[PDB]
RNA sequence: CUUUUACUUUGAAAAAAUUAGAGUGUUCAAAGCAGGCGUAUUGCUCGAAUAUAUUAGCAUGGAAUAAUAGAAUAGACGUU
């Protein structure tokens, strides 16, 4: 098939993972039917504090539908397929620097197109199946920077566990220190 | 080709008389611009200041304060 499900060229850790789509879509039927067109990316891997990965998709953009029709079940065949693992899904946001003065017009930015905006969108997805419920933040005698994240009491079993990783996760990409609560 | 301002620094350019002020015994002082010594038998000299003198304008170092300007139907450098 499959180097194809790569959006790219190149190729190590991805055509393992291309691998094990086209090994759902041909082991599973119901799974082919929704999944034989959804193409990705780049790969990332990226460490979390008790030893355990995390496997860090990118996405084209516009299944970010596509993929949340199917994530809850995709994740679970892979989190199996793959150990250890923390599979999750965010999408690759075309941020943009501020016009400075001398700086130029371009054309503009488009709000959504702005280093917060992406933040919050890698928020959504960083959980997903839970729904963001209440942001809270913090600011500590040492100029912290904290956020409380605020969770819905319902699906947090989709996955918890996680969390510990979630919150490096959210560091690498961006060098920043989140945190979750769960209300009562 | 080098946005602009105010503000501030200095500095000059600046009439003396006045005013402040150094000298100096008009006998003192108010003054004044004088006086001082010798071989006072025939020649020597110290000076006659500084400073204030603002409001406008120049030249000038400051770059805090307080304004103002560059680029959001697109500009900025350019090796092509």
């Amino acid at each position: 098939p499959q180097a194809k499900i790569l959006s790219q060229a190149p190729t190590e850790l991805e055509l393992q993972v291309a691998q094990a789509f086209v090994e759902l879509e041909n082991s599973s039927p119901e799974l082919k039917a929704e999944l034989r067109p959804l193409q990705f990316k780049s790969i990332r891997e990226i460490d979390v504090a008790g030893g355990k990965k995390a496997l860090a998709i990118f996405v084209p953009v516009p299944s970010l539908a596509g993929f949340h029709k199917v994530q809850t079940k995709l994740t679970r065949e892979l989190e199996k397929k793959f150990q250890d693992r923390h599979v999750i899904f965010l999408a690759e946001r075309r941020i943009l620097p501020k016009p400075s003065r001398t700086s130029r017009q371009v054309q503009k930015r488009p709000r959504s197109r702005t280093l917060t905006a992406v933040h919050d969108k890698i928020l959504e997805d960083l959980v997903f199946p839970t729904e963001i419920v209440g942001k809270r933040v913090r600011y500590l005698v040492g100029g912290n920077k904290i956020q409380k994240v605020l969770l819905d009491s319902k699906d947090v079993q989709q996955i918890d566990y996680k969390l510990e990783s979630f919150q490096a996760v959210y560091n690498k990409l961006t060098g920043k220190q989140i945190v979750f609560e769960i209300p009562s």
